[PDB]
């Protein structure tokens, strides 16, 4: 019935109903006119032309590797060139936010109502003929079909770039402060109002919770001592509530910011290395401050680790995966003469896009040992009896599976991955090729053409028909990846302006808060620019091992 | 105890100790340097130079009122000023917001706390000497003394810049959105969340109290018909909580967005004005678009009625108490190639900077009645008895007090007044010279050169010794006028930053939202870009009596 059903609007024209079977496009500063926004304007004429394809700024980058040695020398170059990495992604994104799953129209329900995810494309709007608007048929084919036929794992396909499982928990531990979703709610809600790097995993969404986690001495987190270690303290020390199953031993149930960090070892391992960090810092901080009370100890401390975790997620998480030769930097100061929304709202597609189930190996290799799922999840008792030290080599050794090129999903969490299919149905998402529409890609031409093979291609094509019907999310996992990488095109592209925004969008960035007072002076400014995944296992796990997020 | 108790800073560095009885100043960006920032950079030293005096400004826009005959009527040329306008107030607000009044440092909680008054100055430290730092008596002068001698009203100051009591009203109708205290917490706490103009005074706080407010027929709110006109419903129709006294009829307890408009009639006109106006809306809205429901027509006229509100604010509200001859435009697009933040935290001084209580005058005087406080407060009988349009016309006649100048303060409010000098001490509020200091102005040198007088000055200087020990909050109502005008200097220099700030600051002023389609097309956006105090009670009150900020 609506008119809109089509998606007629090009190039981020906005869509609206004039009557019952008329529309018309708001291509105010789009850079197009005419009916549908697809009659460029002179200077975009110009722009179409000048501007180059993804896969090739993807090439320079990834390429020519002695001259990147040139460029990575000199500050003036790198930080020009880091500064248009930051403003051409950013670009891309809304903000202040506009749609979320219920508001296919700007109001101020989805402005202010931080329960939401928000959308960078709105929900095809319920009225529609067909799921994805007007194209395609009734239903869309069935998921199961989709899961087993071109997402499940046969073989286990190791990732080219050596991505490790150092690099798979992270990711995990990392995202699952603005990933929360409140299943209480719908998909498209979530837990994690700060839609941002707040460190609630750590610290806790509540202020009860914080007071409960925290000693209040020193600015430090409570903590136990197990074998001369330090771990989180127990469910029964705080009582903070966390997810375990009953049958569970209770000086097992440690107590973290996230509560469903005691699902995996993995997440554990990294909620006490942050736990560490935290009262290490805090010790500095009474070094140079031993006038400061608990109160202040903590929340600087607080403000450094946040400042830590986007410089390590910049310069070794994002800097190991994008597969770039220029060298990523961590420089608030580069926005300063810029325009530039430091705010932030988490997009239900960023979640999407982080479904990175074939990530996943078959077996956790923990020393000598092999672990199944089974054996893994909720098992606390494989960290203590191992250890911080040897979980860091184990899994700096294990390396991860590819996430795109299809048939890379362990049949251990297919009912996960069987979830993002139906909850992005749910959320009634909008195409693959509108998304890619949407960021400035090509909408694809043929199953082949996003596959890059034969035989998924066809068999995609026996569900789905028509290739401007192929859904996102499994399109990510299937898609022709790039040479010896571990993404496709779509994953990149969409990401990195939802990844980057957030990064930069934090407060810490702003020139209010970037300067050497808030941290509590030049010492704990230090912390944060010097900060590494490397330095952050050496500082806080015994041996100070080696550690990186790419197999040696 | 505190070292940085002095506040030995100056030009906004920021103060950190360093031990029990050593300080360290930050400069960063501040274009100081020295111990305490006072030795200017070369390209500071320049522009100190070339920067006029404000009060020299103020001259300007509010003289040669001829020259801006010529002025007004160049687009271009207004367009320049007013773009001048908004940039150079604005960059006196710390955006994103930074500190609270429990928070003298930056730290995730002040940042993250919604329900906290931002705070443009940090409190004095709990351990300080003195209320104000290191300077005067160990406690401030008695706040009853202070206010009889120098606030309260002997006869009755009149406005020279002729303020009205729609003005009035208007102001507290208005900035009861965000200035709503929550005083169960404490009076540096607040309950509107969306710190800004949502209109909430309208649609309520919370979509439980918005749905009981709704009809949720095409896009309407509730409402009642009396005598042939439209009044807001009530409490025992919609359930909706509201604050009334028990002697109060039913009939009589009208029900809108703020629990408190039923305080006085001259609120409680102003909501049923607005609530016609958002059903008035959602007509036209609804003869465009037959096509819409009830959901898309409520929403789409919030939107609308929030640019009216910031439309009015600025051209018409703001436009006569600034008393500028040049003239003010609502325009977003203003700032679409500057550095601006789409965001804002309402301020506690902002708070205090707008409790006008000289504004009230003895007596309400509707058509040929004088209504006493007590007969006017909790009485939307008197509303009834004369209908709106007696309202307005009566409204518009009737002059406001003089804010600035001394002594103007209505004797049935002095618990309101006293409560606003102990508060604002509650809250560790720093002197009236440090926040001239933090906007950019002089600190005044002795009590006559802040009254301009000589017997209220003397008054103050037996209560405070020193005038670096004046408060705020007195020190408004005392000051000096501008020539012929309401208030000082001090008033307009820190609260216009503030109020351009929250007005611009709104998501619908943002690029992606100030668009047609928002606002359902060209003819609801002509709403928002026409609108004005005028045609706002021209369209719904009988009879479109004139109507004005100042007496005719
Ligand atoms: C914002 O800060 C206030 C003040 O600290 C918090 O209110 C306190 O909440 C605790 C519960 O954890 C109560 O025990 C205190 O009595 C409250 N204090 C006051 C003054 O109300 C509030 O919880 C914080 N809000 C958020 C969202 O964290
Ligand atoms: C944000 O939106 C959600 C969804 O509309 C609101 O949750 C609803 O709240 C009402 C109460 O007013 C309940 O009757 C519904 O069952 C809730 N729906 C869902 C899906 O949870 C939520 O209240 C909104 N948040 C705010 C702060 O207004
Ligand atoms: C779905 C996704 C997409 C891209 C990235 N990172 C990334 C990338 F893979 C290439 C260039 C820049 C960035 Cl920020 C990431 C990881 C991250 O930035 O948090 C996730
Ligand atoms: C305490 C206070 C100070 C200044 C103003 N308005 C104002 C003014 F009085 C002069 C110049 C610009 C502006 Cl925005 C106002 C009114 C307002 O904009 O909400 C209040
Ligand atoms: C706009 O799009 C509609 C539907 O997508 C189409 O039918 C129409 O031809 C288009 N108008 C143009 C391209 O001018
Ligand atoms: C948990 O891990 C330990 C190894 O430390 C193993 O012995 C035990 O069987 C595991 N528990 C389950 C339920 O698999
Ligand atoms: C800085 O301020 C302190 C206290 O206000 C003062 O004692 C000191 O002399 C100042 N230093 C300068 C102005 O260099
Ligand atoms: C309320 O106003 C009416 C006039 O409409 C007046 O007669 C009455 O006395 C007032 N009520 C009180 C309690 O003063």
């Amino acid at each position: 019935a609506n008119p809109c059903c089509s998606n007629p609007c090009q190039n981020r024209g906005e869509c609206m109903s004039t009557g019952f079977d008329q529309y018309k496009c708001d291509c105010t500063r789009t850079g197009f006119y005419g009916e549908n926004c697809t009659t460029p304007e002179f200077l975009t004429r110009i722009k179409l032309l000048l501007k180059p394809t993804p896969n090739t700024v993807w090439y320079i980058l990834t390429h020519f590797k002695g001259v990147w040695n040139i460029v990575n020398n000199i500050p003036f170059l790198r930080s020009l060139i880091m500064k248009y990495v930051l403003t051409s992604r950013s670009y891309l994104i809304d903000s202040p936010p506009t749609y979320n799953v219920h508001y296919g129209y700007k109001s101020w329900e989805a402005f202010s109502n931080l329960s939401y995810y928000t959308r960078a494309l709105p929900p095809v709007a319920d009225d529609c003929p067909t799921p994805m608007g007007v194209k395609g048929n009734k239903e869309l084919p069935d998921s199961k079909e989709v899961l087993e036929k071109v997402l499940l794992r046969r073989e286990f396909i190791p990732d080219p770039q050596g991505s490790n499982m150092m690099f798979a928990f992270f990711a995990q531990h990392f995202t699952h402060q603005f990933f929360k979703t409140d299943h209480k709610r719908g998909p498209g809600f979530t837990r994690g109002l700060g839609h941002g790097v707040d460190l609630n995993h750590i610290y806790g969404e509540t202020l009860d919770r914080q007071h409960k986690l925290r000693l209040f001495k020193d600015g430090k987190l409570k903590y136990q001592v197990i074998g001369g270690e330090v771990y989180p303290p127990t469910v029964k020390d705080t009582q903070v509530e966390m997810i375990y199953p009953p049958h569970i031993p209770e000086n097992l149930q440690f107590a973290v910011g996230q509560e469903v960090f005691g699902l995996v070892p993995g997440l554990m391992m990294y909620a006490t290395i942050w736990l560490r960090e935290h009262n290490r810092v805090c010790d500095i901080l009474k070094q140079e401050h031993p006038e400061w009370g608990d109160e202040q100890l903590f929340q600087t401390s607080r403000l450094i680790l946040i400042g830590e975790t986007i410089k390590i997620v910049i310069e070794d998480y994002v800097q190991h995966l994008s597969g770039y030769h220029f060298k990523l930097k961590f420089d608030p100061e580069l926005l300063f003469n810029q325009q530039f929304q430091y705010q932030n709202r988490i997009a239900s597609e960023f979640n999407t896009l982080y479904h990175w189930h074939p990530l996943l190996p078959d077996t956790f290799n923990i020393e000598d040992q092999e672990y199944s799922f089974k054996q893994f999840l909720y098992n606390n008792s494989i960290l203590l009896e191992h250890g911080l030290t040897q979980f860091v080599e184990s899994f700096t050794r294990q390396i991860a599976g590819r996430v795109a090129g299809g048939r890379n999903v362990p049949i251990a969490v297919q009912a996960v991955a069987k979830a993002s299919i139906d909850q992005s149905r749910e959320m009634k998402y909008q195409s693959l090729n509108e998304y890619r529409k949407r960021f400035s890609l090509k909408p694809y031409t043929s199953f082949e053409e996003l596959t890059g093979e034969k035989e998924m291609a066809a068999e995609l094509k026996a569900l789905y028909s028509d290739i401007d019907v192929m859904e996102l999310y499994p399109a990510l996992l299937v898609e022709k990846p790039r040479p010896d990488a571990i993404f496709g095109e779509t994953m990149v592209e969409l990401g990195a302006p939802f990844s980057l925004k957030g990064l930069m969008g934090n407060p810490i960035c702003s020139p209010q808060y970037w300067k050497p007072s808030t941290f509590g002076g030049e010492v704990g400014f230090k912390i944060i620019n010097t900060a590494s995944i490397q330095s952050l296992i050496c500082n806080n796990v015994k041996g100070c091992p080696f550690t990186s997020f790419n197999v040696q």
